[PDB]
């Protein structure tokens, strides 16, 4: 069995405006992204999407599902069930739940049934002609804290240990269901429901068609690369002599970490700090969560010890809301040894449209 292409969309909703916040989707989406990339999937990973953002991302993923393509859609977050229908709850959903503000799972499944995909795996990890659809519906908020301090969901804990196996995906999911049935938290409970219309031996490990005769995979690699460009590191020189470096890192397709570091501080300056401020209003960055001494303090625990020491960190987690160039100010507060007060100096910076903001 061959795949025309391998495309995946992973959505993790945590920071809910009107519902309890979740912790596991952060690590789960991150770890599943790296695992799927190892299996040659072009992965788009998105955190904290609103109703209109979720609908657009799912529609765009559905658009990639041409004949023979392998697709994987994973959603982790709040879910709701109402009279035979299940719904994915976006972060801007009002309380109480209502269908028009949520994404109907049955409507997605119905649109997936119309595709001629080689394999379509739709996995929900919710806090409650064949299309070859394999649907996994986990209803575990329960999670486990690792030796690292990161929260791993019950479904993903077992899934990550078996996802790289060269076995038929339905057989793989049935092993994960057995693992959860042995787990004390989910032992005698209906924690995972698998529905499958898979008539042939398809696996996530199946190779992609050769590029000599099938160039669809190359186009999608170019489009994935285009939507995943990080700004290059930049050095700003200030009038007092201080030089600041602005660094960039990616956590998810819509989550970027910005850090500032002091490259040079003249001897005359006793203490200086470079802060990033005045970001575009659509980004919704609360200044009390920016310019932290560690990446963890910003909510960034993946790509945390992989950033230089003695920097200030800022997490931009809503890049899908950016409709213009990312223009912000680098503020430098500095003190001379024998001076009365702190001196302020501001410099504007344009880093274009990073990651999915490019689209
Ligand atoms: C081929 C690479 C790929 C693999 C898997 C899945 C996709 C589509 C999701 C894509 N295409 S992409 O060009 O990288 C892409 C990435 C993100 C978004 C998006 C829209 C919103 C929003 O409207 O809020 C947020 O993100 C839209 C696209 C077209």
């Amino acid at each position: 069995p061959l795949a025309k292409d391998k495309v995946a969309l992973l959505i993790g909703n945590m920071n809910y405006r009107e519902h309890p916040k979740l912790k596991a989707p952060l690590v789960d989406v991150y770890e599943l992204t790296n695992l799927l990339r190892q299996l040659d999937f072009k992965v788009v990973s998105l955190l904290d999407l609103t109703e209109y953002e979720m609908r657009n991302a799912v529609d765009e993923f559905l658009l990639l599902l041409d004949k023979g393509v392998y697709g994987l859609l994973y959603y982790a977050g709040h879910g709701y069930e109402n009279f035979g229908n299940s719904f994915m709850v976006p972060v801007d959903a009002p309380n109480p739940y209502r269908s028009e503000n949520c994404l109907c799972v049955q409507n997605i499944l119905k649109l997936m049934q119309e595709k001629e995909t080689g394999l379509n795996v739709f996995l929900l990890d919710m806090c409650r002609v064949t299309a070859n659809i394999v649907f996994g519906y986990a209803t575990c908020e329960a999670f486990e804290i690792q030796h690292s301090g990161l929260a791993n969901g019950i479904f993903m804990k077992f899934l990550k240990d078996r996802l790289l196996e060269d076995k038929k995906i339905t057989v793989l999911l049935d092993e994960v269901a057995e693992d959860m049935g042995k787990c004390h938290l989910t032992k005698g409970k209906q924690a995972l429901e698998i529905r499958s219309s898979l008539s042939e031996k398809r696996a996530l490990t199946d190779p992609i068609q050769g590029t000599e005769y099938s160039a669809e995979s190359l186009v999608r690699n170019l489009q994935w690369a285009k939507a995943h460009e990080l700004p290059e590191s930049m050095c700003l020189k200030f009038d007092c002599g201080v030089q600041i470096q602005l660094g960039f890192a990616a956590e998810f397709s819509n989550v970027m970490i910005i850090y500032t570091s002091i490259v040079y501080k003249p001897p005359e300056i006793i203490m200086c700090d470079a802060y990033v401020t005045d970001f575009p209003l659509d980004l919704d960055i609360d200044p009390k969560d920016a310019n932290k001494g560690t990446p963890e303090e910003t909510g960034s625990y993946l790509v945390s010890k992989d950033l230089p020491k003695h920097c200030l960190y800022t997490r931009l987690s809503s890049l899908q809301k950016l409709k213009e160039h990312l223009v912000f100010t680098v503020c430098l507060s500095y003190q001379y040894s024998g001076l009365e007060d702190t001196v302020e100096d501001k410099q504007e910076v344009n880093v274009g449209k990073p990651l999915i903001a490019k689209l």
